[PDB]
C-alpha cells in the first residue's frame, strides 16, 4: 500500500467527520478514575485559590510581547529562567504576501536562531531556549498556492533553519495555523524527520490542535513517524487559536460539517484524550502541554503519574497570560514540573494578527482566563471535569 | 437607477489616485480657517495630553471600558450624569451577523424593547435633545452577507420599517450602522424605501452612516442629500472614517483585486472625511450631519468649517463610549466649544461584546490611529495638528 496508507487515510476520513461521531472514542480515552479525578480537583482548587491569592483576587497587549528584538527578549528572560522556566521565542510576523516579505521573515528567524543558540550555551533542547516559526511567514502565497509549489520552495528554507537549530542544539517548533494547511505542514514534518542531514537532533517540534477533528489521528501519524525516523519529536498539544476564523471560513465554504468542534467542552475532552495518547508515548515524543486552564493542567499532572524527570514532558504558556498560574507549578515546593514560555518578539508592525487572537481568547465567555474573573462562575465550576459533562 | 446612483456604482473600485484630486480640492480650507483650526486643535491636544486618554486608557480585554450597561435599563440610568453636561446618547444593543433565524429574532426583540425603553425615557425631548438607537442590518437577517441582495432587502424591509415606526411613535432617532463595503448598496436601497414611505412622514429620526474610507463616500452623500431634499426627511447622516478597514483589505487581497473599495493610505481617508464634511455642512438645511471622530484635528477642522452660526439640530459631533469623553469634555458645555456630542453606547453581555471589541482593538492598537498617537512619546503636537491636505504627497 502507499506508505502509511492506514494512518493517512484515518486523518483524511476525520477531516470533516460529524462531531457526534468523533466524540465517543475521545470521551472514553479522556475518562479518568474517580480517585484521579478527586486528586485533580484538589490540585485545580489549590492552583485557582493561589492564583487569586497572589494577584489581588491590558487590551493594548504590551504584556504579550517580550521584546522588540531578540537581544532584548533574551535579556528579559534571565529572571524566569533562574526559577526553572524555559522559553520559545516567536519572531512575530505571518501570512507573507510577497516574496520579499517571506525572505525578510526568513532572515529574522535565521538571526534569531544564532542569538538564541548563543544564549542557550549548550543547555540543550529541554532546559534551554528554542524558537517557534510559522510556515505562512516563509512562503508568499501560503494559503493559496498549490502544495507542490509551496513544498518545493518552503522545504529548503525550513530545512536550513532546522540545520541551524541542530547546530546549536535548540528546539525549533512549527506552529499550527489554519486547518487547511495542516496536511502540508505534516508532510513537511515527515520529510524533515527522515532527512539524514538532521540526524542526532531531537529539537524538531510540531503543534497539534485539539479543537480539530483530525487531532488524535495526526498524533497517531506523528508517533509512528517518530518510531520510524528515530527522532524524538517535540509535540505541543494546544486547543487552538483560530476557532472564530475557522467557524467563519467553514460557513463561507458551504460546509455541512466543520473541521473543528463547535462545543467548547468537546475541545476539552479532545485535549485530555490526546494527552493520554502522548503520555503513553514519551519514549518517542516529548509532549508539551500548552494551556492556561488550571483544570486541564491538574488533569494532565495526575494523569501523568508519579514518575517524572526533566525531558519526560513539559507544560507551556503564553507570555503575559500564564506566568501567574505556572508560578504555582514550576519548582520543588509547587508541582515540580517545568514550563516553557512562548515569547513573542517584535513591534506594532507585526503584532496585530497575534493580538487579535489573544483578544478572542481572553475576551470569550467560554475561556478559562475569562471565567476565572467572572463573578457568576463558582470555583466548583472551574474545577469540574468537562469529561463528566459528556460522559 | 439614477445619475446619482450611477455615480456610486462607478466609484466602487475607482483607482485611488483618481479619487483623490476632487477630495483634496474640497478638503482645502482657507488660510484663516486652517490657522483657527490649528489653534483649536493645539488647545484640545494640550488638554488631552494633560489627561491620559487614547489607547492606553482602553482597559482590559474584559472590555469593561466600552460597554455602557448590560441592559437598556442599566444604561439609561447611567446616562443622566453626562446628559446634563451636554452629551446625548445613541444606544447600541450589541449583536451582529446573525447566523440563524433564532438569532435574528432575538436581536429584533432586543432592538424593539430598547426602542420602547429609550422612547419612554426620551419623554418627548425629540430627535436632537433626546436619546436614540443604532441598529445593524446584519443582526436582523440570518444570511445578510451570504444571500442575494434583492431577497435580503425584501425580508429585512418589514422588520426595519416596524422598528422605524416605533421610533417615529416616540420621536427618537434610529440610525442604521454601516458595515462591510459589499452591503452599502443594499442598505442604501432600504434607506430610500423608508424615506419615501408615507407611514413614516413627519419624523426626521431616520439616520444613516457613511464611511469616509470608502471610495463611494462623496457620491453616497450626494444621493442622500438629494433624497432628503426630495422626500422632505431631514436624514441624520453620521460621517465616520470606518471600522472594518483590516477586514476590507484582507478580503480585497483575496479577491485578487488591483483596486479596493477602500483607501489604502490613512491620510487619504482623512482627506476624504474633511471633503465629505464640507459637503455635509453645505447641506444642513436638508440633512443633520453627525461628525463621529475622536481625532482632535478632524474635530477642530469641522468646528471652524461650520462657521459661527449654531443651534441645536444644525449638526452634532459623536464619539464612542469609553473613548471620546476626554476629548469631548473639552468641547461640550458653555465653558468650552458649546457643541453637542452624542455618545454611541453599547449595551449587552460579554458574549455579544466580542466582535465590537475586536474592532476597538484594531482601532486603538494601530500606530496610525489618533488615539494611539496622542499617547506616543515619539509623536509631536505639531504632527498631531497637521492638516491632511497639506501633508498628502
Ligand atoms: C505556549 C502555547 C502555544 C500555542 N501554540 C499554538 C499554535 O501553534 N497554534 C494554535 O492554533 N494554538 C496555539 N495555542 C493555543 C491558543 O493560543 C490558546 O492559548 C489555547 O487554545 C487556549 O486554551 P486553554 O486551555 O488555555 O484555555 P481554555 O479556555 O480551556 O480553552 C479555550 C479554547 O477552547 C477552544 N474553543 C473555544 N470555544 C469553542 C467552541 N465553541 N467549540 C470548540 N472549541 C472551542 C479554542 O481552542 C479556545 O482557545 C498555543 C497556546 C500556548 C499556551
Ligand atoms: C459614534 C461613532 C459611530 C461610528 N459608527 C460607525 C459605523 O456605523 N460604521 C463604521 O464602519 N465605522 C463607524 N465608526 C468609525 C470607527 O468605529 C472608528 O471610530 C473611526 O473610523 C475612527 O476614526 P477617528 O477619526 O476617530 O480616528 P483616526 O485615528 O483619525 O482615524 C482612524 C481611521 O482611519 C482609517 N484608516 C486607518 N488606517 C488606514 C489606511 N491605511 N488606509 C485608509 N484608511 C485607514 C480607519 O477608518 C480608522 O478607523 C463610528 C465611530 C464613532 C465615533
Ligand atoms: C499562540 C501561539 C502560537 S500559533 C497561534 C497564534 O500565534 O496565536
Ligand atoms: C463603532 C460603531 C458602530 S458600527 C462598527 C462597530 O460596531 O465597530
Amino acid at each position: 500500500s502507499r506508505p502509511q496508507s492506514t494512518l493517512r487515510r484515518a486523518i483524511t476520513a476525520a477531516y470533516r467527520r460529524p462531531e457526534t461521531e468523533c466524540l465517543p472514542p475521545l470521551v472514553e480515552a479522556a475518562t479518568q478514575s474517580k480517585e484521579i479525578r478527586d486528586a485533580a480537583a484538589s490540585t485545580a482548587r489549590k492552583l485557582i485559590e493561589a492564583l487569586r491569592g497572589k494577584h489581588s483576587g491590558s487590551m493594548m497587549g504590551e504584556q504579550f510581547v517580550t521584546g522588540e528584538t531578540i537581544r532584548e527578549a533574551l535579556k528579559r528572560s534571565k529572571e524566569l529562567e533562574e526559577k526553572g522556566f524555559s522559553y520559545s521565542y516567536d519572531m512575530l510576523g505571518e501570512a507573507a504576501t510577497t516574496a520579499a516579505d517571506a525572505e525578510r521573515y526568513y532572515r529574522d528567524y535565521e538571526s534569531a536562531i544564532h542569538a538564541i543558540g548563543k544564549a542557550s550555551a549548550g543547555r540543550g533542547i529541554y532546559e534551554g531556549p528554542g524558537i517557534s516559526i510559522k510556515l505562512s511567514a516563509l512562503h508568499p502565497r501560503y494559503s493559496r498556492a498549490q502544495a507542490a509549489r509551496v513544498m518545493g520552495e518552503l522545504l529548503p528554507r525550513v530545512k536550513a533553519l532546522a540545520l541551524l537549530a541542530k547546530n546549536y542544539d535548540i528546539g525549533l517548533n512549527i506552529d499550527a495555523e489554519e486547518a487547511d494547511r495542516l496536511e502540508l505542514s505534516l508532510d513537511l514534518l515527515e520529510v524533515l524527520c527522515l532527512d539524514g542531514d538532521l540526524s542526532g537532533w531531537n529539537g524538531m517540534g510540531f503543534v497539534v490542535q485539539a479543537y480539530g477533528k483530525r487531532c488524535p489521528f495526526v498524533l497517531d501519524f506523528i508517533i509512528d513517524l517518530a518510531r520510524r525516523s528515530g527522532r524524538r519529536i517535540m509535540v505541543r498539544l494546544v486547543k487552538g487559536a483560530y476557532w472564530d476564523a475557522e467557524i467563519k471560513r467553514a460557513q463561507l465554504d458551504g460546509l455541512a460539517d466543520f473541521p473543528v468542534f463547535t462545543r467548547k467542552i468537546h475541545t476539552d475532552v479532545s485535549y485530555i484524550a490526546c494527552a493520554a495518547k502522548l503520555l503513553a508515548a514519551t519514549d518517542v515524543v516529548f509532549p508539551q502541554f500548552a494551556t492556561h486552564n488550571a483544570q486541564t493542567l491538574a488533569a494532565i499532572y495526575h494523569m501523568a503519574g508519579k514518575d517524572f524527570h526533566v525531558g519526560k514532558y513539559e507544560f507551556q504558556c503564553l507570555h503575559g497570560m500564564g506566568e501567574p498560574l505556572y508560578e504555582e507549578v514550576v519548582g520543588r515546593g509547587k508541582l515540580d514540573r517545568p514550563c516553557r514560555i512562548y515569547a513573542p518578539v517584535g513591534t506594532h508592525e507585526t503584532l496585530l494578527a497575534y493580538l487579535v487572537r489573544r483578544l478572542l481568547e481572553n475576551g470569550a465567555n467560554s475561556s478559562f482566563v475569562h471565567r476565572i474573573n467572572d463573578p457568576k462562575v463558582s470555583i466548583d465550576e472551574l474545577i469540574a471535569d468537562p469529561v463528566e459533562v459528556v460522559r
